[PDB]
């Protein structure tokens, strides 16, 4: 029923080999896992997100975000990234993305909690 | 079970006047309704995200993160928010938050689609 | 001759106890040295930037920027922040700014090389 | 003087087909223009940052960043970009850049202030 449902669901990978598994709900949700090739991080992680479900026709992108806190049965990080982004579809589709990772820190050292960066994840290599 | 499933639960409110309603999962969900006092949106939205369940015990703060795609029966803004930051516990319980809203575009408009950000969320007002 | 050179030259504070001294020209650059409470800093640091000599007369803000490289005379943190933000003039005269504060990194460790964070600067405090 | 005062001087360009023209003082300065592919400018706007002179030797990239504001002769869309960055040097050099563009808003308006993204730059193309 989602516009995307079916564009979004499945496996990507990112330019650092990070592994995405997506399903896209009709409703706007997304579920899935997380396996990241860098940090401190092993094996999957739990993530949640949305996606809008009845996007522009016009060319436009399909907005959507998702979010990963790193804790899961191996090991914790005590920090959380949330992608925001759009998926763009086609022979070559994509889902362009910014994200911020923020850290639990001591309120002194607050000022350097969050990283930001850019992923592009594809659904080859 | 979540060592501030019972601290993150409940209202939160920034300061632009938006609502957040949270239940913090023993197992890392985060799931409720937002309202943004401002932009392109009316009355409630879904949110999901993620938190540390077993954060650092050492004045440290809680990493989270959540997305809402402003999509629902009144409106469709083609967007989508996610904000990652940390929940610090106490007397004056915060959630400190930096935030990127993207929009779906055409791949020419695409350099001008994400508007960053940072909400801070109290338990009053 | 630049709309708010008076308003935006002079001395700066903001929420961490660091302090911006900057000149403001006619034609649109900012000079001056910043001095940071936190972090791989001592003493002032060189700074540069630009602003909006002709802004918007309509109770809108001032547009403005500048840069730290974090070498002086006394250490070198190799990173550099940019502040991206606007002067909003008055009784309570604001410089209302968010920050990336990049660090050379391997090509590696580049996804990490990036923190985002928000700074307000007063004219007391 | 400036380990990469060489390597960064010239002539860059984006992946949007803006032009960066600068130069690296001995010091740590970067003066030149910027002339962007996209969004409300034309032709050249006067550019000023700072970099890292003295830089790691251990295959780290050079910390840098630099500043816009969107006024010259012929147009003021009343907002500044900073990029903040690293510059990669060698037979493909490279500066990896984020970027934060504010625009003069009133403070209503401020939530939607800042756009967010990511230029790479390179020497050809």
């Amino acid at each position: 029923m989602g516009r995307d449902e079916a564009g979004i669901t499945g496996t990507w990978y990112n330019q650092l080999g990070s592994t995405f598994i997506v399903t896209a709900g009709a409703d706007g949700a997304l579920t899935g896992t997380y396996e990241s090739a860098v940090g401190n991080a092993e094996s999957r992680y739990v993530l949640t997100g949305r996606y809008d479900s009845a996007p522009a026709t016009d060319g436009s992108g399909t907005a959507l975000g998702w979010t990963v806190a790193w804790k899961n049965n191996y090991r914790n990080a005590h920090s959380a990234t949330t992608w925001s982004g759009q998926y763009v579809g086609g022979a070559e589709a994509r889902i362009n993305t910014q994200w911020l990772l923020t850290s639990g820190t001591t309120e002194a050292n607050a000022w350097k909690s969050t990283l930001v960066g850019h992923d592009t994840f594809t659904k080859v290599k």
